[PDB]
């Protein structure tokens, strides 16, 4: 392109995203619009992970984002504290409604109410339920697509439980999936873990979270995250039922809460992406491999041009068996190597290049977009061959993103080693209080020295927190070894 | 239920809904809860047709559906005149903004300025794009769920082409789906058509539609429809390229638009639907076969139940690996009763049952949702005997639909026969003289003696238009034969 992405990653960035035509600058700020290309990827993961939760008994269904004032005067239902911001609709064109009504204005607002009516009895739970929508924001600094965006699209997931045991049971649950979906489709290595008492939802007992590292910017960035919220929805809400082990009380619903986003390909683009371009993933590639006809000259035959394209829909055809994503660029109005470089940019995983020489000799050329490496093969094995350089792909592109997690992500037991380590651009596991007020100060401390923040407190760190250790501060005990690092 | 589907409809209709669990009533009007039950179907609806479409060439994207009154006030691009309503957002929270936003207000507003952008050239022509999203209106008079409803969600395509021959094939391919979605998907016989200069789309220069006739209320209901444009939009928003036949002057792009809405649902329950609750059309059903434990006593077995249960669930593996999808009711808490009663109202199409007796004889019980109709079915002929008599009720459902439409649609010469017929209620087809006038009038004449509307002018009329024919007004000849009915 005409940026390098270790020069000026921003500008990389956007022209990445530009020029694989994955999205189109809107008239408003923060708000995009996501071209079939990205969108597919998210469809991908939309298909991996629907199928996974209805495994786990949950459900889609469709809620109306919206709500009257009149309900939130009356409480009806209630809107909690910590949740701005709620844009209202006021003028049906220019003439003011009779009800205005509210805009998002939190999941919460709108579901819970509804889940109270839903239960009666404990029969009437579990309550799992799932939605694919999207959420706008109001506050901005200067929104990158995908990473810190207004608008996005993204799905939440709200249960109801019985038990304690239960909802943490799909807690866990769920944050493995959301780390196979950036380990396995994506090929991007997460760490899992749980937030600290400043970064946490404010509406729930604990937050698990995926933290997934980006060695361009030196930052981490939040993958997804899995709530156990407990009762305080449940009681907010009275969702509530009564059980005959004590006929009775009335006990509340234990209740979760967990969302993954479209940021997932931001991250999938500045992991992998190169200097020529966006990379695909083989698992959520839209088209994983590019047919052109190489050759063509304007001295070739009119027989051999209709043959060399029959070349090319046989091979089509037969990956179609084998249930590969693939694509017959057979266009007159484009040079092939045009054809190279537009799927080079836009990261197909694997170019077929089909030419008359070759065509020849009963064979073709497979070219990896990760590598660059082309590999001659077997019109006989393109089915095999082929399958196995997409996996090997996968394979490759997860290894190199792992091996930087690994390199990027150091255990530092003071505070000089953990600013010295910072400042080289990685993130870092410390000994560390737990407490607020101290991870206020490393934010300050760390940046005119921006400020690290609290990624997770891992749930398997590097090292063994050894009694008797302090935390940075220096001015308390070590509770537990927390990984920090500037992030998105 | 507690109402009959012939005494009073709207009662029905709304305790079929809402005891199917298919929607719940939210805290606004005309906007409900999509229950995963009703979802489903959608859902199964979405994946047909996505697929359908994606052979044509349309990809999916996502399109932000707001805008800033500043790129109205300084047209970027332009609000249409026969679109209301555009409901702005004035406040986040009690802090009005600097950049007050739109809501909707129409997808032409949105797209076409990027369609615009997205060619330069000829080489950029076809641009086929579809988005599933939710949109909302802001006028009711009594708003049912799914049939006329303020919120709901659909999909809706735009395409832009090159030429006209391109632009008119889609539109007649695109509507065939839709007829398909009703025909095959939801067992609904339509009537395909164009729709009258009155009733088409004022943006475009024809409109196709599918039409369904509901025998409950002798009603009609639009299904989907597939405009096209022309290049109406394409001088309004100056959609442009240049073509070497003519190099040149600048030549227009030719647009279509297509949508299809839940009414579907709707359509789907009015026709199917039982004096039992709903009936499901097992093409789209969540759960096709339901496995219900029939024959537990207070002085069962305890190793009874345990080998019950397992041939539940090898009945339910079985299915499950021919596409069959099933659901086994294996609970405690209620009657096997009270399951016959709770799927069959949720119009699950086939219940099997499973009792030791039947167990004994290595054999089960399979029963019809539509009919009614138990039949003994051997262990080893499950997976066959099932899957034909799912085949089956498909069909009858169709069948009875298509019985329905043939004899409620018929022809009409004069105006006399045509009252007479209409209030018989059916819809009907009459020689017209295509004249908004005199449609206006027809409805107003129809109605007190509410007014039949023109639904299509149907591709394939039940008889032919004799030279000579007048209209049922007197006044004029008859182009086309019509279909007239009071609709919803
Ligand atoms: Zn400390
Ligand atoms: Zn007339």
């Amino acid at each position: 392109l005409e940026a390098k992405k270790e020069e000026n990653l921003a500008d990389w960035y956007s022209q990445v995203i530009t020029k694989s035509e994955m999205i189109e600058y809107h008239d408003i700020s923060g708000c995009y619009i996501l071209r079939p290309w990205a969108y597919a990827i998210w469809e991908a993961i939309k298909d991996f992970f629907d199928a996974e939760i209805k495994k786990l008994g949950v459900e889609n269904c469709y809620f109306p984002m919206f709500v009257s004032q009149s309900a939130l005067e009356k409480e009806k239902t209630h809107v909690a504290d910590f949740a701005p911001e709620v844009a209202w609709v006021t003028r049906s064109g220019k003439t003011e409604l009779a009800e205005p009504i509210a805009i998002r204005p939190t999941s919460e607002t709108v579901m819970y109410p509804a889940y109270a009516k839903w239960v009666q009895s404990h029969r009437d739970l579990p309550i799992k339920l799932n939605q694919w929508c999207n959420v706008v924001r109001w506050e901005f600094k200067h929104p990158q697509p995908f990473l810190r965006t207004r608008e996005f699209l993204w799905q939440e997931g709200h249960s109801a439980f019985a038990t304690m045991e239960e909802a943490a049971e799909e807690v866990l649950q769920i944050l493995d999936l959301y780390a196979q979906v950036y380990e396995e489709l994506l090929a991007i290595p997460v760490v899992k873990g749980r937030k600290t008492e400043k970064e946490k939802f404010a509406g729930g007992d604990y937050t698990t979270t995926i933290e997934a590292f980006i060695s361009a910017s030196g930052r981490a960035i939040q993958g997804g995250t899995s709530h156990h919220l407990g009762q305080n929805f449940s009681k907010m809400f009275e969702i509530v039922f009564e059980d005959p082990k004590i006929p009775g009380e009335k006990q509340f619903a234990y209740q979760n809460s967990w969302g993954l986003t479209t940021r997932t390909i931001g991250v999938m683009t500045m992991v992998h992406g190169d200097n020529m371009g966006l990379v695909l993933p083989p698992r959520v590639a839209c088209v994983q491999v590019v047919i052109i006809p190489c050759g063509i000259t304007n001295a070739l035959s009119e027989e051999d041009k209709e043959a060399l394209i029959a070349k090319c829909n046989d091979y089509r055809r037969r990956l179609l068996s084998v249930n590969i994503r693939v694509r017959a660029d057979l266009r007159d109005n484009y040079s092939p190597g045009w054809k190279f470089n537009h799927w080079e940019l836009k990261g197909v995983p694997i170019r077929l290049e089909v030419g008359p020489r070759d065509m020849k000799s009963c064979q073709f050329v497979a070219v990896r977009r990760d590598t660059g490496e082309k590999l001659t093969v077997a019109e006989n094995e393109a089915e095999t061959k082929l399958q196995a350089i997409l996996e090997d792909i996968q394979v490759t592109l997860f290894t190199r993103a792992s091996e930087d997690l690994k390199t990027h992500m150091v255990v530092a037991n003071t505070m000089e080693d953990f600013q010295k380590i910072l400042d080289s651009g990685k993130i870092v596991q410390i000994p560390f209080c737990g407490e607020i007020d101290c991870e206020d100060w490393i934010k300050k401390t760390t940046a005119r020295d921006m400020g690290a923040k609290s990624l997770c407190i891992p749930f398997k760190p590097l090292c063994e927190l050894q009694p008797g250790a302090k935390c940075v501060c220096g001015k308390n005990p070590a509770k537990y070894y927390t990984l920090f690092g500037r992030s998105y």
